[PDB]
């Protein structure tokens, strides 16, 4: 009911989600929600992600993934301002064909944090849990670019990050988008 | 009222409860209110329980799981992120055929504190509920599971962890959910009403 | 839902946004946020952005910029009291023919200062300085060398040197409510 | 709302603007607003914009100004307690045949803050601006009180202060108001 | 919450409480309040309660203005304490509409002298026109004789209900509401 | 140092420690620190502790024991205000003929209910283990049968230095101490 | 200085050491520090450490302990009330023949799980591997027991009385009053 | 404190302690102490202990520019940890006099890079120089090829203190001070 | 005192000052004071004064620098780690001949903030203010250095920046000082 | 007793103190009783007092001023860095002759703003007020008008013009140590 909130919420109703913020458990729990939300009003319909988000953890963008996974909708994305780390991730997961960068946009590859901290294992069953979801997070990154998995890991290993001409040609978007289509011939992002 | 509560009470409408913090005293009233409110509301349609939860004391989620079983209509769990810990032990005693897992969530079993301490009691009188209740978790766990009750202690006691395929094959979950289906081909999620 | 918050809601309404602070990413968040969902509810009607703003994030405020650009409907720029820096930019934005200054906004030119190291960060802050500058250029009509030096110093414009410069199209000095005038967002 | 929130929302509706604390950046954004808002709802229909205020910054006071301008309703003003720096210049900016003060409404002259240092712009800069729009703010008192302009710097130089009926005869109202009229024969302000 | 809630339901009632000390805030929420009631229905009255132990004299003669500005009448309740500032505004209500509850204790009181940039001598020049205006319109309230007014004040005189309708302050003690017709309503028989 | 720790130093110079608060583990190490010090600076020369304690963990006075029982000196203890729980034991552990009580000094007896990175089953265990030694060293201390100490502790029975003294916490009550050798010299006759 | 600050450095004086809290980055240094000054003071002259600390990280415990071994002077041990974790483990380094409890003392073995590093969490974990086994096999030099015994117990949280640690390896001897006149340990108290 | 009195004492016998992470606040610290010992007097030792988790490239600068400024040979400790400058200020000790402790973790790291009012672009051009500046005299240091140190860096490589020995980090592995003449002294045989 | 404030201490009875954060209106206090004890107890003998200062206020550093040549003794000043903005001031107005950089020193030049706001007069006698005490560091620098007016004026517009070696040929310091002499055949940095 | 401190107090005992901030009641109350000591311990030799102040409350400000006059000794003042409004007041008040600017001081007049009432306070004021403007004219030389009104509009001075208008008697540029300068408090 504040404005911001607010805003949100209206935009809930036009299937349009932001993560405008690092990627955190409880930003996974609340994006996590709207995807589940949207999924069951309507399970036809496209969901439009716009992100600008300066990074995250692997184990909460993998939380946020596995849910766009699971809803049956179409998943467009859009990089509105930065994706980094696992906001790269997340730009990429979009159904191939409906990812976007818009033209100021910034890819940042990134090793993360794991996110495995918040249970009280030892050191190396953390460990253990950040290796085998690094190594998934490459490989999904591979499949999503079209990169082979050494590529991927040896740009996040030196941070290398991408204008929007860039990601477009390494393969984290399909499409800059520079104005939404309404009369059809093209892209609506969402904007009808 | 706002944006997060507003998107919580929406899913409740549709018998969606999210599990997404540590299990405590706070949490259990509030989970094992959700469970009694969508009972009274409809006792013959499934809730739908997605669970993201790093652990929690055993004895406030054994009154989530009390509640879980007064409840006359079935529960589907679904590990979305984290099941670790007393979340593990609530993720497994789903209805069973209707416990899930997304395919990288992770389960963690743990020996959790037993939240015991809230009492006016001696430390004696703590330890001996305490006992009692591990015991009564290891022997759940192992009737949710399939596995030997020294299996489920041993295992707990080294912090085992699991992927979802892992957690499938040990026996936490019935399945792993790739993409809900509004079919009828298979499992919705809570998804297709 | 306090007072302030209702008045801005039923402003939206209107199709009326303010930038009325510094801008940030959580006031880029939510300018972009209004501007989709303006978008959304009516592709085919004017956005109205009043700005009253002394500066901001070059990065947070391109991000704003993109989405102006992305909204298919025009966005009208209302130069309220200070466009400065990146609020001097994003008023020349708008959509041309429909950029305003009240008769004594200000508008400021200006250079802001600027997970992976620093060597990263200073190349991405290069990157949207450049694009910041070459665009203020297009905005303005005015060469791109001009931009930067007169960025460097702070140059600052009255609403009529303002205008004259090509930051805005006109001045609007009370708005026209039977419509051959600019309405400003208030005769709907 | 809480009562004082849901109060104003509720003046509000009978197109009743309130300006009870010092002039600042926020103040003139909420101010701008409800103009705008009032305007855009019935621009035909007078605003009635209530004062008690101990003074604001020229730039913040200056914006509210031209929104008022801007406004194509009239804007009626009221000098409920104290009107002094900036809340003097807005008061004398009601629309000329419309600016009240109540009998014990007190008015105060004075050179303000310019609220021009929330820029990053070296002090120069600062100064040029604030050079400019004090000596626009002398301009527009004089011809809102038909003082000349030598007189009104003068007077702001001395905090020069005034009774309402003082207020009256210098020219920053046109009347004293006592008691509201209910049937046309004087001013309702607003409670018609 | 509750409270706010409460008095949102007075005020469509025309209830109006004042419950505490008379500063800079509670003035514009009073006068606020004032102007809703009077565009709400300018015919009818308003029921001011006080239980006040005081206040600035710039915000109390803001709602006394206020009070005036509103073409309604104004009934003022001497709810428990009226002092200083609320002492003031009681006795500023319609004559023939102010009342005293039997156990209400009403103080006269001079404040002491600030939110103006001007120096403290174009504040202090301020404070003595105000007070002396507060002075003569209490002289005006009660009947009494504006020299008794200052000496009383200066002293802190105070009185019981009964030597306030006395003194002048009150025109009837109100022990309970008349929904009979004989006698006020105090806002209680709508 | 600020004043009263000076005062507190300057004390120890006469080898005269307080315990003043509740006993836990802070409170412990400071006390163990002190007793170690002076048995250092001298192991031949008494020790005087004055006690002013509303209680404390088995665990930290426990701890404290062990030290006063390390000490190769002498240890006079004194309650001169409150001895409670296990300020009360630490009075009663007090080298045997130089325990004292003031006049108006109260002990009283009481259970405490009860860390480390065990769980609490391990915490509990150890718990065990200690409270029924301290029951033991109470029954030694006082001559007391072990189940009368377990059962006073058990409602909190509290004593007058007359009722301590009968009981058996204390050797003597002490009124005012003695400068001519007479009697105790409670540390002051240096 | 205030009160108990006065009292340590005053014990310092007496080549006394006080390990009252948990071991962890902060009382490392500390620790390590008092070691230091008093080998340089006097090498010549034992050191008495008295422990009653609930627990410790191993990368803290083990940097006390190199200082240990630094020292060329011997380092009594005293278990003072409770020696858990890496308080234990510093109580079994002492100069064995010179490793005492207090007859209430209370011994409890654990293995602590688990970061200052700029380096990932694989490289954080390879370093713990390493210093959690050298800290087993110390353990079982310091006691005598097997490595396996070790590791089991510590697993278990297993605690002990005095007596039960006299019997296990931690300590030598329980002392109940120091002695001053030779007849036994004088623990530091004898000077 | 107590801390800071063990700290000041250990500097009368020509001992710094390096125990936190490297900021400006820690340069300032222990650039001031190098000085001081090196005017106290120039011809003696300093004794640098290091347990330190990294710390920016400019702060560790500025030490070991205070450590060749210093007339006086500095041995170096490597005492729990040093990684990123810990590890840089360990290997830049006078060669010869560098050691590490039995148990000691020395770590490679490359810092990530502004106190400055000038823009990030003035900031990172300083971080690139100082950083390729790291990287030669770590090379100079351990004997290794600048392109195996920037290499080791990168992957945050870490060594036992044998592995850092031959690596070329530190000349000696000390386990016991010796105060025989037999070896090195530690700074504890004066 | 505390451990860091007892080495200063220590420090000052060698004749050596510490400059190690940014220059505000305390620090100058703080430094002003100890030149004119440092002068007091011993107006024959150099003070020393060590810097690693990322910059400040001119009208602190003008103070400062007043104080320097105040003093009688002659003042050595080292680039300890950074020499930024007013920090680069004072050390480039070091007694000429006796100004040192550290080998891995920088040296920032800068037009910082006047530090002229604390008064309470108008914005514009505030800006009088700055616009002389600027020009005035501009020409101290440029005496300081050897350099033209111009070329001060115009790389502190760009926020040039130096190692020690370029310092040195731009003309901030004498000599980049490497170790410490013992014996009078070079700069014995204040450790003699 | 941090360093700061200890470096005041062994300025102390070279008769140097510092005005190196506001003037308020506690640093009026602070300097009045280095005044007072410093005079008991010698009345017979000079006290040096340093300002770098950017004003203060008359009150204060005439409290240490009437503690200057009551000591006696005489009192050298020096403009170290600024010396504006009470701060300009103490400076000029230094004993004639014994009043110094060093070469970039700045000095500003100003009019500072303003349990009993409000009228009480600003009767005091007024009075404390008119007496700042008095002494001020006596100290300079200059006519009572021309203080008020140069104060009135914020006036002020370089060194060089502070010593025309009649704030300080001389420049100093370095201390003489020998003793035919004057010495700052510096040659003892």
């Amino acid at each position: 009911l504040n404005l911001v909130d607010s805003v949100y919420e209206r935009l809930l109703a036009e299937r349009i989600i932001f993560l405008g913020s690092q990627v955190d458990d409880d930003i996974a729990n609340r994006l996590c929600a709207q995807i589940l939300l949207l999924s069951a009003e309507d399970p036809t319909k496209d969901i439009h992600l716009y992100i600008n988000s300066p990074g995250g953890s692997i184990s909460a963008g993998m939380a946020i993934y596995d849910t766009m996974v699971l809803a049956p909708c179409d998943i467009a994305t859009y990089a509105m301002g930065m994706a980094a780390s696992m906001g790269e991730f997340l730009l990429a997961a979009g159904t191939k064909g409906k990812r976007y960068a818009l033209p100021h946009a910034r890819i940042l590859m990134h090793q993360p944090l794991g996110g495995v901290t918040g249970s009280a294992a030892d050191i190396a069953i953390q460990a253990e849990q950040f290796a085998v979801i690094k190594k998934e997070m490459f490989r999904l990154n591979a499949e999503f670019t079209g990169q082979p998995i050494e590529r991927i890991e040896a740009d996040s290993d030196r941070d290398r990050w991408f204008t929007a001409q860039e990601a477009l040609e390494y393969g984290f978007v399909d499409h800059i988008i520079t104005s939404a289509s309404v009369n059809g011939e093209g892209p609506g992002a969402g904007l009808d």
